[PDB]
């Protein structure tokens, strides 16, 4: 189903990376934060909401969910409540790069245009779809 | 046509908000950044490339596009070379939001989902047909 996505931080280097999965096509956003926050969830969710169709959003930590940043968030944007792989493509990648936030960026980069339709044709298409 | 952005900054409370325009649509992504930056630049065009089919981008500042750090971004990511109707967004929102980046996002959702076909369904419909 086409507005649900997935939420969850994993840790790097000592940094939080915060991503986001369109569960139905294997799509991933991804942002470097400085905190674990609920205030850093909540503003990413901001952003994710103004450009993806968003309904639902599950995690694996419930907790993260918790704040009332979050909760007020989700209110205002009318939203209801791979990492291994994408650590593995950071690794390939991390030479190239100084920034940790950059490595990631390329990783989501390859992961979404890799042919394996690609997962960002498959978001694209899903969405449209359904329009 | 589909590949086509436009960037641009603009400047509101002392900050800088970089301004990207998917020119077929009018659907929009922005950030607020610290400063007007080659590498800010760089990392924004990093994150939207991995999201959309980016080919071109076009700016109304040719020297935003001068710093290595910007050519090799366009490089790495195969890409070659509305801030009023924002502005008036984020008015309207600002009271809301303590941080300027917020009452920025809450304005781009707005302005995506806007029907006046709201812009980030047609950049879905336009990018899924092009496929
Ligand atoms: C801090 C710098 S300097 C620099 C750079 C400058 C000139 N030529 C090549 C790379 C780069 C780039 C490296 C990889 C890239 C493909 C994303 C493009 C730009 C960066 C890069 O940070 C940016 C993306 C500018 C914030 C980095 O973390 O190393
Ligand atoms: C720093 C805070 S605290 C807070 C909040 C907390 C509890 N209830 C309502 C709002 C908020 C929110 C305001 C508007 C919103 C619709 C985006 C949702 C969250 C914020 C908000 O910053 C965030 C988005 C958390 C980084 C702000 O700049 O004011
Ligand atoms: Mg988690
Ligand atoms: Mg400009």
């Amino acid at each position: 189903s086409p507005g649900i996505w997935q939420l969850d931080c994993t840790h790097l280097e000592g940094k939080v990376i915060l991503v986001a999965v369109h569960v139905a096509s294997g799509y991933i956003e991804a942002e470097v934060i400085p905190a674990e926050t609920g205030q850093e969830t909540a503003y990413f969710l901001l952003k994710l909401a103004g450009r993806w169709p968003v309904k639902t959003v599950h995690t694996d930590n419930g907790s993260n969910f918790t704040s009332a940043a979050v909760k007020a968030a989700c209110w205002w944007a009318g939203i209801k409540q791979m990492n291994k792989e994408l650590k593995k493509i950071i690794g390939q990648v991390r030479d190239q790069a100084e920034h940790l936030k950059t490595a990631v960026q390329m990783a989501v980069f390859i992961h979404n245009k890799k042919r394996k339709y690609s997962a960002g044709e498959r978001i694209v298409d899903i969405i449209a779809t359904d329009i």
